[PDB]
């Protein structure tokens, strides 16, 4: 293939066939090195929370407004009004958000790098950040980037007429192309880009339900379905089995779904003036005079009424920049036939009806109503029509659900209600944000903390192996792409985790009775002061692993940190946190992978979302082995004869020559470790230990704990990875 | 189908990836490698110290006795690992290309992707296996890369051949350095070279036609083909191919006779069954491997059933002592074309004694034999007289060897203030770029704020010509093999003083301003002497320090003095040459070649000075701002306040207002008209533009153009400025 491969072979700055493309099927550690602080051009001690609240928000949103309608003759505004093309910005940075694996979204900021920023779906996007520019020029780092794009969007609404429940700032910018997302393994874009997310079906009614997992977008290059129908084919009730599968796969349901996009084709128009062949490369492709803008037109200036975005030229509703109940209203009473666009696509128009649309930069011009066939889906799918006709009749409703699903699709990937910044913060808490309890009561102190640390390693049922099992299996369900899951809330305890095979759930029962019953002791006796149960799994654990270290010779502090609060299962959704069940888990020996993600692909993938560098997640899992934390209790990866003491035993034996590694089953997924002098079958082991000896720059790592002398480097090490992984989601504190 | 894993992963970076789709937009991954988080050591950790803290002879000591020690899953030829390790070292050092400084052991790049996968380091995995032991037993204190090198060292000079010596000091380094262009083909030896010789199968003529600035005639290969050029078993044409390929390498004739003479007196070659009875290399086996790779299905895989390289070639008849069998065989036996067990090509005297050992039988015998690269050395004529000069002087061998070994080895060590350990040579040797001792004492802070206020009031000087020739001084410096930077003055020496890229004429104004400076100290001062190195860099440092307060900013720029002046003795002109770019995006001089652009050069300068994204962005916009182009115009310099440390050409290159066109056919020049009054406002180049297009890049221009970011703007200018500057300091360190 030319795919992939460049045309003229450069032999400087990285130029030259490359490791990858010798070994392609090599695991690569390239997702545990992104985003490191030296290539943050603002550094590492740069305090976002404190910019941002520092800003003079309301004269931001004012210069927003004002910037709305003051337009630039290099991309003029439609009607004389900006709005629109920002909505569809800020939707746009949102809009890539899958719920099962928690990546896209707008909460990186990255819409302003490759891929996103070159997609086809994302055509002339560029114009609008190039217009957006000055107001982050005069605020500087009090804003980011990220949080720009989508207030730009929030303030479009409310000066188009439509209040929305408010907004919050805190997402902090990144500052490089974030390639730890698998958004297809397709060679091309739409058009095409879809063969493998429907394993070659092209059946497109039967096919819908089965995109390919976690996919959330019906073609690569799209975010969510084709205006134009399913592969280019104008079929409305199709078109709907795309929208519910792909809504879906974004964690939306149907009523969010309408409201959504009923929501935003008030406002605004489509862009199809003349054929794509007129149109210059996306930004990544083009030369450097167009200075980090794409899709040069060369009809006329390539701008105003020759504008070319999707192909389709259509206007919803004779008042595009001022919200109404116009779409709806046009939808169904309207008779629809199909047209084609000037630049060839299909679209909609009406049958008889009322020549009254305006043009957006002649007066004197008007046109018939228009509809995308994803619009007309919404009319031939039973469930959408109900919603539809609805809302025709009581527009009020659609202006209710369209706040809100608004709102969750902007803050969707935010985190918990203690990241959220700003002076209008909606006060509703919804399902969505995984909502916890204030914190209340006087906060044990590090007394209170000693004592309970000695009460917990001295509770019949708790030893060091399960109370270190039990706080990693709570802690690695954070992500940080949505910075769902971790430790706060304690919700191990609840469904669905409680029930969770990796889990084992008979064990977890007996480990949660026991500091249930430290709980009731500490509750019963000591004022106020109260404990929750997650800072007790947390703090049994910390407890654990400062035994384990002192029974291995080493006196070290190992810092714990407060203030948790537990969950009720009303705010623990049993949909959404099924999405955080592991099928395999490399710090507690759980599961496997599959064909597609092999067992140790899986671990590197878990150890980017902890925010891991390789010798974090390679301290992490020897330390893990040697505290005997599996899952199940086995002695899968054990390779000590001191379980329950923290020393590197696991590397040092992992290396010993005198070992030799074979297969056991037919899946290369257990392995056996034979003494080369005795015969006897000494360990077994996983691919998730075994990659640490494979691996060239893993193994680099191993052999720093497997040498003579570092038994307290190791500890040291394990130590502060341990602490990094218990904190991440204590945004109530700081990360 | 190339490049592609048969199954398409959807984990840990699996799926289409922006590279994919657009191949040909400019990468920063080389600004992104080598990052202190993921070192496991730690930033903090100083080799140095460690090392010097090592117990040495009991480190050479264990490594002695380890060559006898066999073990039972690689057995030692002749009872001996002496010829493994030496193969070992020389492959880790062999990688070295002169031209651009690249390869060589100083970084232990063996033990990663590609090098531990390449065919020509076949069964090394064992050899570097074999070591770690004593690597585990003596820690951090030891390199990799050291103990690679310092092995075969030992193995030397326990197989009877004292060396020069060894300096340690090359620390570890913790990912697969992706910077270096081995060549752009998609195949290995026995293939991988025709783009290296343009499709060129004309083995004699296209010889001296290889490929800048490659050093091996095939991809995955040290130097050359062993069986002769594509495998073709003429000795006169391998010689053309050695020559080239170790010139290359920065070897000349005697060099390159001692290094394979003196190679060949031990061990021998593998090539007992044939090779679809091996496995995959290292990067492509299965877990069970554990690292290693090419396991070998005859018997147990080892002893006599090895296979390395295909060929069976033993050269002396005492493989585990220093001789000079070697020359006595090569030209005294009539030699015959023979196929090895596994079906290469190679020499042996049929009519000979029979009389070499077995590796394994003490009561089976050979004849003598040869490679073809090893005949080449006599079907040469500059070859063959050095050859039959060595057989009758041995002596005259050996000494050219020692001194070529010490130079293979620490070649990429860089100055002798690097060198560690208590068995450094005592010669200076010319590619080791020597610096003398300094000459009176240190100046202190009162001299250099009195040196400081000359300075910027000396005929000929000003704050433009100050920070361009600091700048052209530092961009020498390139961290693959430690040379260059501003410590010796050499910008003030041949060749880098005629350099078309330093505005030779210029130069030597700035440079008798800053001597009548020196002068004016030395002797006036007591035993107080500054060397012109020192002042260079200084007079650079306080003009941003003033063009820093002229923009508004107080801030104390620091200066580190104590650099000494290179004598031109000491620098030699084509070693020097070396260094001399093609293009210098921080001073806006050159153009890009058919092969690399001009904002692809920038970005490998800035991979070789150690800089981040956002440093290479500062330096690049403060270097506008004051005006410090190579030839003092206006390409780039968006501002109207030359000479003061403001980002302006940050805050102009990112006005909408302005347009921006191709004016050059060659794609080098641009002009940035002003959309409003139509009137051409800038004219600018491809490394000025690049921060204005690459999407990463502009995110940063962005920081520094944003309000109320001109105070942090010099900030990070200052602390950049100071990284460079500093970075060939390992007198302080570095
Ligand atoms: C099934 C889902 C959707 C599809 C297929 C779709 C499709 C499109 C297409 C093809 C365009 C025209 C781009 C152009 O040529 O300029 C567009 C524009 C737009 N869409 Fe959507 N859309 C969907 C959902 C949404 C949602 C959920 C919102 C926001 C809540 C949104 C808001 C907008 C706005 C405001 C515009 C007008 C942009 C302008 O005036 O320049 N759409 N849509
Ligand atoms: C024209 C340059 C050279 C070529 C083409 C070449 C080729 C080879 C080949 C094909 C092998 C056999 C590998 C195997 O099958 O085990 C080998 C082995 C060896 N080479 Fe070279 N060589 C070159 C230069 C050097 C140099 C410069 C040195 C060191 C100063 C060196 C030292 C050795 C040693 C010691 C062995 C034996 C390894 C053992 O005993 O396992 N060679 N050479």
């Amino acid at each position: 293939t030319t795919f992939g491969r460049c045309a003229v072979k450069s032999n400087q700055a990285g130029g030259g066939t490359r490791s990858h493309d010798w070994w392609p099927c090599q695991l690569r550690l390239d997702v545990l090195r992104q985003f490191q602080p030296s290539q943050n051009p603002l550094g590492g001690d740069f305090d976002y929370a404190e910019a941002f609240q520092s800003l003079d928000y309301e004269a931001v949103k004012k210069d927003i407004a004002a910037l709305m309608t003051e337009s630039q003759d290099w991309w003029p505004a439609d009607f004389g009004n900006y709005g629109g093309l920002f909505v569809r910005m800020a939707w746009h940075s949102a809009g890539t958000y899958r719920a099962m694996d928690g990546r896209g979204g707008g909460g990186m900021g990255q819409q302003r790098f490759a891929p996103l920023n070159s997609w086809p779906d994302n055509q002339n996007l560029d114009k609008a950040r190039r217009l957006i520019w000055p107001i982050k020029q005069k605020y500087g780092n009090k804003i980011s980037w990220a949080d720009l794009m989508l207030l730009t969007g929030n303030v479009a609404l409310e000066n188009m007429g439509f209040k929305t429940l408010g907004f919050g700032g805190g997402r902090a910018d990144t500052w490089q192309s974030d390639e730890a997302v698998y958004w297809g393994a397709e060679t091309t874009f739409v058009p095409q880009g879809n063969d493998v997310r429907y394993n070659n079906s092209v059946d497109i009614n039967a096919r819908a339900d089965k995109l390919e997992k976690p996919l959330a977008a019906t073609h690569m290059g799209l975010i969510y379905v084709n205006p134009e129908g399913p592969n280019g084919t104008p079929d409305p009730a199709a078109s709907a089995k795309d929208i519910r599968e792909a809504f879906g796969r974004m964690g939306m349901n149907d009523t969010e779904t309408v409201a959504l996009i009923a929501g935003g084709h008030a406002f605004g128009k489509t862009h199809g003036a003349v054929k794509g062949s007129n149109i210059g490369p996306a930004p990544e492709a083009a030369d450097l005079g167009m200075q980090g803008l794409g899709w040069h037109n060369s009809v006329g200036d390539g701008n105003g009424p020759n504008q070319m975005t999707s192909g389709l030229e259509v206007i919803w509703t004779k008042t595009p920049t001022k919200w109404s109940n116009g779409y709806l209203e046009s939808l169904i009473n309207n008779n629809w036939t199909l047209v084609e666009s000037p630049a060839g696509a299909h679209q909609w128009e009406a049958v008889n009806g009322t020549v009254d649309y305006p043009d957006p930069f002649d007066k004197t011009k008007f046109r018939k109503a228009t509809m995308l066939t994803s619009d007309l889906a919404l009319i031939n799918d039973p469930e959408y029509l109900k919603i539809s006709q609805r809302w025709l009749e009581h527009p009020e409703e659609l202006a209710d659900a369209f706040a809100k699903a608004w709102f969750k699709l902007l803050h969707r990937d935010l985190g918990p209600t203690t990241r959220y910044l700003g002076p209008e913060v909606p006060k509703e808490s919804f399902i969505w944000q995984d909502p916890l309890p204030a914190r209340e009561g006087d906060l044990i102190d590090d007394a209170d903390v000693d004592k309970l640390k000695a009460a917990i390693l001295s509770t019949d049922g708790l030893d060091v192996s399960k109370l270190a099992s039990t706080a990693m299996a709570c802690a690695t369900t954070y992500r940080n792409s949505d910075k769902r899951g971790g430790c706060n809330g304690a919700r191990i305890a609840l469904e669905p985790q409680r029930n969770w095979v990796s889990n084992n759930p008979t064990q977890l029962s007996a480990v949660l009775d026991a500091l249930k019953k430290v709980q009731s002791d500490f509750n019963g006796s000591n004022g106020n002061k109260k404990v929750s149960l997650a800072d007790l799994i947390v703090l049994g654990g910390t407890a654990a692993v400062e035994k384990a270290a002192k029974d291995a010779g080493v006196d070290i502090k190992v810092p714990f940190s407060a203030g948790r609060v537990d969950a009720t299962q009303e705010q623990t959704d049993v949909t959404q946190f099924s999405y955080l069940e592991p099928q395999a888990d490399g710090f507690r020996n759980y599961g496997r992978g599959t064909a597609r993600a092999r067992t140790e692909e899986i671990m590197v993938d878990k150890a980017s979302q902890l925010t891991l560098t390789p010798p974090e997640l390679t301290v992490l899992v020897g330390g893990m082995r040697a505290l005997g934390a599996n899952y199940d209790g086995s002695d899968v990866g054990v390779f000590t004869a001191n379980k329950g003491k923290l020393t590197p035993d696991f590397f040092v034996n992992l290396v010993d020559m005198n070992i030799a590694w074979t297969a056991s089953g037919a899946d290369g997924e257990s392995w056996v470790g034979t003494d080369r002098k005795s015969r006897s079958e000494k360990y077994k082991g996983s691919r998730a230990d075994l990659v640490f000896g494979s691996h060239a720059e893993l193994r680099a790592i191993a052999e720093v704990y497997a040498e003579n002398g570092n038994q307290e480097k190791f500890v040291k090490d394990f130590v502060a990875a341990w602490t990094k992984v218990m904190n991440l989601d204590r945004f109530d504190l700081k990360v």
